[PDB]
């Protein structure tokens, strides 16, 4: 609806920064509504939910186990491992670092996850491979939330990551089991509380993984409906203002708000 681009719009204002912003329809593909759709934006941790993605690929196809134990160590632990720093000594297994990667945004479980499936490179050409040929990763964490501006180093639009979303969790991309085990990681994200989340009426559906670069850079994406069951797909994303992390979440919140009242 026109009033959820009026906050949109407002946010840019407030943020003096740049706003992506697209809402899909979940079962037909339809842009809803949009705003800098194919513009490019850093996807920082958003990215760990196409990784994930790429995995459960090589699951299904018989390349990789969930169950597979990955050992590290103290040479391998980078900014934020919440998760990970505490397994040091038995490492974990390729779903408990999903679970990681997804739920708590640890930046360590995604290396160890990109290693699997052979780098930045190969993500990126597991995407091109499924009708992505806009976004791409071409680092690893943490140099990949640098969001030097005009780089197109690990961006995606988001009209393409919304897209991408879309056939990750309803197309035959994956099987039922590990498009569930997908959005399973994605329900339980548990550091997006003060986005798309404190918006959510009781009762609602939100499967999400939002993230956090340099140079002010914030975005998150979701899958989200009434009654239980995701029915749309928002993509929201900002770069380069100066404002604070709060600041930023608010914005966001509050085109949340406004999408849900117009819904």
């Amino acid at each position: 609806h026109p009033e959820t681009l009026v906050k949109v719009k407002d946010a840019e204002d407030q943020l003096g920064a740049r706003v992506g912003y697209i809402e899909l329809d979940l079962n037909s593909g339809k842009i809803l509504e949009s705003f800098r759709p194919e513009e490019r934006f850093p996807m920082m941790s958003t990215f760990k939910v196409l990784l994930c993605g790429a995995v459960l690929s090589r699951v299904d196809a018989g390349q990789e186990q969930l169950g597979r134990r990955i050992h590290y160590s103290q040479n391998d632990l980078v900014e934020y491992s919440p998760v990970t720093e505490k397994h040091l000594t038995d490492g974990m297994t390729v779903r408990e670092l999903c679970s990681a990667a997804i739920t708590m945004s640890d930046n360590t479980a995604a290396n160890l996850l990109l290693t699997t499936i052979g780098g930045p490179k190969e993500l990126t050409a597991f995407l091109h491979n499924m009708g992505d040929h806009v976004t791409r990763l071409d680092r690893w964490e943490p140099e990949l939330n640098e969001a030097i501006p005009n780089d197109e180093r690990d961006t995606t639009t988001p009209a393409a990551m919304a897209t991408t979303l879309r056939k990750l969790l309803t197309g035959e991309l994956l099987t039922l089991a590990s498009r569930q085990q997908l959005i399973d990681w994605m329900e339980a994200d548990k550091v997006a509380g003060p986005l798309l989340r404190s918006a959510l009426p009781a009762g609602w559906f939100i499967a999400d993984k939002s993230g956090a670069g340099e140079r002010g850079s914030r975005g998150i994406i979701a899958a989200l409906g009434p009654d239980g069951k995701p029915s749309r797909i928002v993509v929201i994303y900002t770069t380069g203002s100066q404002a604070t992390m709060d600041e930023r979440n608010r914005q966001i919140a509050e085109i949340g708000a406004s999408l849900i009242k117009h819904w």
